[PDB]
């Protein structure tokens, strides 16, 4: 599951993913994170 710290970060994550870039690279690029669960915390609410 991916979780993002802000709106901007999610929007940039979704563009990063368009060419097929791995989630893990898009995470370090944007500040978003990958978690094994399904419930994002309050500081990664977007």
């Amino acid at each position: 599951t991916t979780c993002c710290p802000s709106i901007v970060a999610r929007s940039n994550f979704n563009v990063c993913r368009l060419p097929g870039t791995p989630e893990a690279l898009c995470a370090t690029y944007t500040g978003c994170i990958i978690i094994p669960g399904a419930t994002c915390p309050g500081d990664y609410a977007n």
